[PDB]
């Protein structure tokens, strides 16, 4: 278990520091997706809330292919638009409902220290 608490202020930088190893013994699921939404990392307690296999997924795109029921200017929307202004940070509330019980969660999205990679934080609420 990394101890890392969900919605640090300087989550980023601690992140930074971590492998796919490490990121797997987060309290949290931990997402992180490059500028066109293409999966890069998905650690194990996202599998745990979603179901999906993080090995299966990684390369996929989040928004097309692997949770389309993001796909909405409140989550897609929010994205997209700290992608093109280069900053994001922003949590909210959300229900993650394709091909699974429907389960609410609080998302947090946030830049990330590296170049055009993004960071997706959920946890169950
Ligand atoms: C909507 O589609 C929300 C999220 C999500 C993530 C992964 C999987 O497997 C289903 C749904």
């Amino acid at each position: 278990m990394e101890h890392v608490a969900f919605g640090s202020e300087d989550i980023e930088n601690t992140l930074a520091k971590m492998d796919d190893g490490q990121l797997d013994g987060l309290a949290f699921g931990a997402i992180q997706l490059d500028g066109d939404g293409n999966i890069l990392q998905y650690n194990a307690a996202q599998g745990d809330i979603t179901g999906r296999d993080p090995k299966q997924v990684i390369g996929k795109n989040f928004f097309k292919d692997v949770a389309p029921c993001t796909d909405s200017p409140e989550f897609y929307g929010k994205f997209k638009e700290g992608v093109a202004s280069g900053n994001l940070n922003t949590m909210f509330e959300y229900t993650f409902d394709y091909q699974m019980t429907p389960t609410k969660v609080k998302v947090h999205m946030k830049k990330a220290l590296s170049g055009d990679s993004y960071w997706v934080f959920v946890k169950r609420v």
